[PDB]
């Protein structure tokens, strides 16, 4: 059955390497019949600070408090969805401080936790994150156990995502392209086989 | 011998527990003749968001070519320091949005990795956490931000040693931990001189 994808994608260029990783995954989409919208948060000027008023509120635990205008759309991206996707560059072993506000503003009392409950309703989250190190590379450094449990464990299945799986599409360092095509075919494929998970 | 810290504080609120770590730490530093520059990139207004020119400047890697005036006075900082100090709250298992994104834009091709030209004898990372350590170090949390903020971010940039202290506990409404965190702030900044040397 055809699923809903709500694509957060943080990147500063029109075109880049995950600009290309979100036409191949939206492209898998596409022939499996699936649909996306995507929150291109730097051309959408989306502010990524957690202000003092947000703060306040979030310490305040008051799951009915009011939230700001462009997280209350966030949300409602979110309830059409079936699924998330986030497309972003690994920068300093995270996400671009971009997307990284996105959590601290969009995951809010009472709506990702509450006291612990959630009002998320997504089926599956795909990360696909594009990296200069190799998976191998990442793996011994401890950063791909880090993705593992902070960005798919914490920040996804902690907030109540059922299913979720990530590929680091690594090897991406600048002037060599020799993993750009393998890398473009897992985001293929990540987009095709959606609908697929464990039991 | 006395030492000066470039302080980099991380929270939008006037008034929060990482303020009071802040005051406690610093305190520490002055017990024991240090000296110190606080960076409060809240009230800096430091834009976090690494902006496309910025983007193609560090993919071109020329170790050369113009920085931001924001981020060269940043680097002025840091080169009068012989130690830094990160202080902020653990929002979704990394720092805010704000200290990631002075991560993205001051540790620039050429500076902070190309070698390095960072020259900085230790780094301390006060946390302050609703979790316990406890907790943190039982689902795997606690080595991830070591494996991210100690090892790629710090030491991976040439910072000689590093120290983190996980302050947990601090749930809203919860006092029960505040003053035993502040004990140890405070002495984190009364034994910044305290490193290992060979037998
Ligand atoms: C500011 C910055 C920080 C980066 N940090 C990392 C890193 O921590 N680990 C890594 O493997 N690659 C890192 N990289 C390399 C990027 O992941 C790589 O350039 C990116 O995946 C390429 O995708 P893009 O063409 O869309 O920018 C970093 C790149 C930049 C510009
Ligand atoms: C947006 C947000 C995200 C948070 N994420 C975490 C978290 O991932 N793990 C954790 O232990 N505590 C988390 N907390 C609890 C904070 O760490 C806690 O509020 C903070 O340490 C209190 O210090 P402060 O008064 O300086 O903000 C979060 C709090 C907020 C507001």
């Amino acid at each position: 059955a055809s699923m809903h994808v709500y694509i957060l994608f943080a990147h500063p260029s029109r075109k880049s390497f995950s600009r290309e990783v979100l036409e191949a995954f939206t492209e898998g989409l596409s022939e499996a019949g699936h649909t996306y919208e995507v929150g291109d948060l730097y051309r959408m000027n989306f502010r990524s600070e957690l202000s003092q008023e947000e703060y306040l509120r979030e310490i305040s635990q008051e799951a009915g408090s009011p939230l700001p205008e462009d997280v209350m759309e966030e949300h409602e991206r979110i309830g059409r969805a079936d699924a998330l996707a986030f497309i972003y560059p690994l920068w300093w072993s995270d996400c671009p401080a971009k997307l990284k506000g996105w959590f601290d503003r969009v995951w809010t009392y009472g709506y990702a936790y509450f006291y612990r409950g959630t009002r998320i309703d997504i089926e599956k989250a795909v990360v696909l994150c594009s990296a200069g190190h190799t998976e191998e590379d990442l793996e011994g450094t401890g950063i791909a156990e880090s993705m593992r449990s902070v960005m798919l464990g914490d920040r996804l299945l902690g907030v109540g995502v059922k299913n979720v799986t990530m590929e680091i599409l690594g090897g991406m360092v600048p002037g060599d392209d020799s993993c750009r095509e393998i890398n473009l075919m897992r985001a293929r494929r990540a987009g095709r086989n959606l609908e697929h998970h464990h039991h």
